[PDB]
């Protein structure tokens, strides 16, 4: 994951504010024991102090309130009447009523975190490591929208292959995506991978072999294929192919010998969403060797990641770190 | 090596195979490293000048009418019976009787298909060349399914760190519907059985267990619910997450009392896409080595269609199962 | 060269009362005329008595309304309550009010009509030498219903092709059946041939050669024949096959030599009515001989036939025979 | 005219041909049907025929049928088992379908069991002028390998078949017979413009009926309306051309009837081209038609709308026509393919 | 009474109003009370006879050719001029010349349409026999839409506690989508406009504010977008409960900051179901009375298609509003 | 009569409920009205309530109030933040919706930060009788949870919503009010059924009207069939239920208005069963209704087809609403759920 030590670098270089909402969990707690003594970042953490500051003196962590990182008291904060009032401001015409807006200002830490975040009070947001995906990404979109030029949202995960560090298209957001979403999602994959200083080899992957089925999937990404061709013609992208020929030049020699892929893909953008986690699970506990970042949430217009119940340690502090260099810039 | 049961059981009671692509390099590699194990009694299609000659150039000692027979796809007397029979077939399918006589001269698998009918011949491995649909058309249309079985479906093995895999469909249907998917995983249960290994189903999804209502995580569950009936002894749960499928402490942490115990050995998936795109990204990236692949399943008569890719020992270890497969009963 | 001849002869020997909605026309005046002179029918003529005896002299016909045909003036009857009264208790639940029964009764001279064949105040009606086919017959299908077994009504249209006399079905009624509409069209094309003292020989058309397309008109058809394999074995058919197949047996042998089909076919069952029509349309003007019959109704639980506009004074005099011996026996 | 009579319509066509011969691809060398018209064609001096077939098999069968034609004398034979520009071909073939599901083994098979693309790609090369195919086969079978290689027309997103009839009121085209199952408003407006420049060249005023079971808007039908729009975009891109619909095919071929329904009708007398809204409707009727009219064809299926002079034919055209059908494209490959 | 500026505006120019339903009873009160009032010049269809026989059994003091007109559909010397005018606007909708002879005998508002487009009337008056869709179908044929529209709609009026509300569309579109529901909008809130109401529209869904995602409550949401993109200037607010529509404080406590202020005087439906139904029930039980409704709105003429069960008030109330559309432009 | 008079058919519910008071669970502990509730359930001897929320708040609004209830004493209260059955609660919710997308995690969430999951574990565990919630929010927030846990009544296989109005033709009922957006023929069956046999607990006859925008045929929507074919499932089903349809609504509630288009309709009178082809047109014509009218609501909205004594309200609920609902749930306890 050498990709993640310049971000360590850069995070470091302007320490940024970034929410964790379920800050009473050991794994978030740790994190922010190594995020402080790594400097990466200024941690705000949200749950009952009493819960907090009893786990920490369970792990024997030096971190301390009010001088290390801030707590938010979910079930009191004298914020909290300006906070429901701006949730409501934004989804009372989509659901939400002035009491139902409050009760999700004390019971919902992922809507206090982005409420936080799009207010000012935070620079980015670290949520996910309970839940679903979409119990969080729903907040995240609705409270931020999207960024200025995308109209669709995508999920990448990484994971270090035999063949080198791999990227998974929507893994988490779209479950069919159409031509022209997984477009975007594969210019905002592209551009992710340039940004952490790797080449983007992108291949776009199906059963059909260079047009050998008709099924409307495999004719879905030939179309996506034309879409970043005209929009970045200078991007290293080929498809659609097999899973085999993205990952091994050989097998692509001899079926495209003049495929303007070079190498081996290190973007995989998959039809549909079970291809992809499928295929990401599947890879992770058997083929991969250390994931590094992941899910890298593109497209919000805020610097802002959903995760998984199951995400380490490292992963939230790597995510946190990614967040950061995000809010410095501008959101991925 | 699970195959080592098969080759034996192979060897006891050889039977008759047609290897349609008879010119192919790996095929004829294939037929002297069969003939030598005494597996199979080969039957190669193609020009008999042209085998000969690449027996020779490929430094081979087995002899035609001695170690296999030669059918000259170009030259055979027995040509009037087969494409009056692939035309009593297909008359009503949009093929003439003109397109009969081409299709049994110009394509292989139809001729190959037609000797399996006739009783000719036992088995047939075909697919060296060419679009696994392509074969598997003829295949069906003139074998056609099994009895009390009305989808077909393909199957490939993996070895990965928890140990043998299969994943299905991966060949056949894009899109199955439940009911096919249903008759894909008690054929895929049985056929794990038959090489000496308790099966242990999962149908994956993206959706674990209710998560998501897209029609695919329904359609993985109302299939669930149709296997349960039909097998109440099979080891079977879903739908879950890839990782929980092959991993226990994952699926202990989200699903404590799932019936399905230790490391699942066989992966139903919800598309092809789905199927094919995890087979081919962890054969490449969990190299281990290659046992059986695509394994058809549902089909009349002994027969698997494979891919352009395929290894000698791919096409031995396939004759050898399609010979097991001839014996006793088609997968 | 008439097969007319035997229905005819039939209808004279006990003739029945037929309605005539359409008794202000020119052609039907003729109509009655000769079918009173024939003995053919005893004729019940719709419209204003005024206008009726008015052109009768114009025409210098010798027919009256006292023995010859008797007349149901529409503008004043004494069964008038009684028959908007029946057509209300049929189409009370249908979308009628009593208000509208009582217009339609007095201004639709189609539903007097079928209301007069309803009460068995007549035994058949021809209808249809004005407006458009289905205001005739969704009134017919309205009043009557369909027969005993039957779901579906089909319109069969008569031609002289070198290869004979030719039906084709379904011309005017269903403008796309399904297989299930076209295996009992078949079956009612099939008797309704075999009643004129014909062999029914049935080919079901399409641009598709026994499976030569897989298109889902052509897919009806390869399943219409199964359905109807099974209801009548007896029956000669075969299909899907193009037109040139069905009438030439030497094109049809060398594709399908064991066809059961024998000769040309007789009868051609279409799968779509714009196929039908303009099959008609066009061989009608090209292969034009002579035709006695068409467009033949069947179906239908009484004896009614829909025309078109174009009808000929033989036509419905034709037709008005037919439907007196289907009155005689039962309707086709 | 020469509307009305058979095949005059025909004389400069083959006045054309006979003037500059040009050379025509016959695929299927080795059917009896197709060596009678290599002889007539040679005889009559309107093409240079190349054959594609087993040398062998096609001389054994130019003396049983008693042709004098000679190999390399009067016509040229490309082995489809042996040639030494095989390697030129499937390569070509190879890039134009490397992303149409196509391998390099694949490609290579096809060079030398698929006449009809040995046969596209020779005229797509310029090694030959025409090509003239499916004798035998489905008419898909090799419309599809035609499209692929060649493409269509500039100005053009869809291609259309023409059969021709001779019915009372003279000759008469019907389309789209065999390309398109279903054709939308545009696909129907481009054939309509295709039919009408083809019946130009034949030296016939074109006089087109959008036909439909809808007499002038009696039906609401998707098929009704699809003609209705056709027609305004026809009249758009071709104010010129005589055209009006949908009607009824007895309105369409008679006057009288149609004077009774629309008599301003901006059709005027008998129409020769027969629009139609599908395929089943179009070779049903053309089928039922051909059987049934007395008279005899001469031309058909005329291919429109690819960029290469090339028809596809059918497995009962008779020797006459396959003459009749490279006359005209030899007189297509000199001037313009259509 | 909003009728009274209506009434005033007809007395000053009186113009040609075509009542097709001349034979009816209802129509021939209200003829009189016309003449007597002063409000339009009528023109009746039907057989003189059975209008002067029933003018005298009713007890009336209209002189036929002094009071109003009478166009006899069996005889009149412009016949052929009127199905020729008929056929040239049908004659591509599969009217042929004998359907178009037999329209101007046997249907009354084909006949008053003609007259109008021909400019030998101004107005008409309709619907007082027969469905409201046999009438809409001639109106719509002959007329077509105003300019800038592509819709039609039908606006009923009540008298409910908020006063003068009026519902839409309930006589036309089945299922509106999010543009026509647009134009209707704006239709609606014009001709109350001309009522001299200031138009307050409420877009009506069982959704409050985005509680569904129901398609119909999607098509009201995408509905007022496009109303407040065209007309920033209308009063408008969406999708809401019928209760928040028409009570201030129970919309206040829901969405605050609405620009819709007081009670709703437009309620526009998302389909002609949820519209009749609550219309049907809310004029039984509202009871009370209104003198407007059905008002047909996007019509290039003044045309108005009614009930059978309309009363005599109606027909003379609707009248004088088609006499004040003849003047200035049609609703 | 219990029809055609203001809150009379209550008066055997309120006599009922005082014999055998049973438990009901109000899951909106901390809202006034819930409070108001609770005073006036206990000053009448209605039914032992049970609130939930934060004890701390719920005892400062009890004053602020100025009401005489105490905790422990006059009612029971669950604190969502801590209890000592938690365990079994969240482990009872799991098995319910272990394959329905929940974690372990998200149960333990759940049984903290939702008092309708608590309520519903609680009656279906027993240790309550009944539940009145939706005091706050979406219907179908509190719906969903409600179907989850205590599923349909035997014969059952949908849920309908009714509401109340004194209109001027007597006490009108109306559903399916916020249950199904677009019900099928099968479901409006079963709503009608269970509409039916709520207004004879009442005490009053049923006279049901299927209403469309369609006079017994005038239009032929999927939803005039749908309610045509609805007639057709009840008619078999229940032969003594008087039903009729489609109609207008003014057909419906005016026997002079339907004796005019229908003469012999099986309905006699005046409809007090308005069954709706859609959600939309449903709560359309209620809340228009509700406003319009000058005569208070009794009771609303009636859930019918669930296996336990419950009722979703709406925000807008006043005080006696609530009241006359836990009455309700209370005979229902004591009897069989609607």
């Amino acid at each position: 994951g050498l990709f993640m030590k310049p971000i360590f670098s850069q995070a470091r270089k302007a320490p940024k504010r970034v929410v964790l909402p379920e800050g009473e969990e050991a794994r978030v707690l740790h994190a922010t024991q190594e995020l402080v003594t790594l400097g990466l970042a200024k941690p705000i953490l949200i749950g009952r102090p009493n819960v907090i500051e009893m786990r920490i003196q369970k792990l024997g962590l030096q971190i301390k309130a009010g001088v290390d990182f801030e707590i938010v008291n979910n079930e009191s904060d004298p914020r909290f009447k300006e906070y429901w009032t701006e949730y409501f401001q934004i989804m009372k015409r989509r659901g939400v009523t002035q009491e139902q807006a409050q009760r999700a200002l004390i019971s919902n830490p992922t809507v206090i975190g982005a409420i936080m975040v799009q207010r000012g009070e935070a620079d980015a947001m670290i949520c996910g490591t309970v839940g679903d995906y979409h119990e969080h990404f729903s907040v995240v979109k609705n409270v931020f929208g999207y960024r200025d030029g995308v109209h669709t949202a995508g999920a990448m995960n990484a994971l270090l292959l035999p063949s080198g560090n791999t990227f998974i298209a929507d893994t988490y957001v779209n479950d069919e995506p159409d031509a022209e979403e997984l477009a975007e999602i594969t210019l905002m994959a592209a551009e992710t991978v340039r940004r952490f200083g790797i080449e983007p080899r992108v291949a776009l992957l199906s059963h059909s072999n260079f047009g050998s089925s008709d099924c409307p999937s495999s004719s879905k990404m030939r179309q996506a294929l034309e879409l970043v061709r005209e929009r970045a013609p200078e991007l290293m992208i080929d498809g659609e192919m097999h899973g085999d020929a993205a990952l091994v030049e050989a097998i692509r020699n001899d079926r495209m010998p003049d495929s303007s892929l070079k190498g081996s893909a290190n973007i995989l953008v998959m039809p549909n969403m079970e291809a992809a986690r499928i295929s990401y699970n599947l890879l992770r506990v058997s083929s991969s060797e250390g994931v590094t970042v992941g899910p890298v949430l593109m497209g919000v217009a805020k610097p802002v990641h959903v995760l998984t119940p199951i995400a380490s340690v490292r992963r939230i502090v790597n995510m946190v770190a990614l967040a950061v260099v995000e809010a410095q810039t501008q959101p991925l």
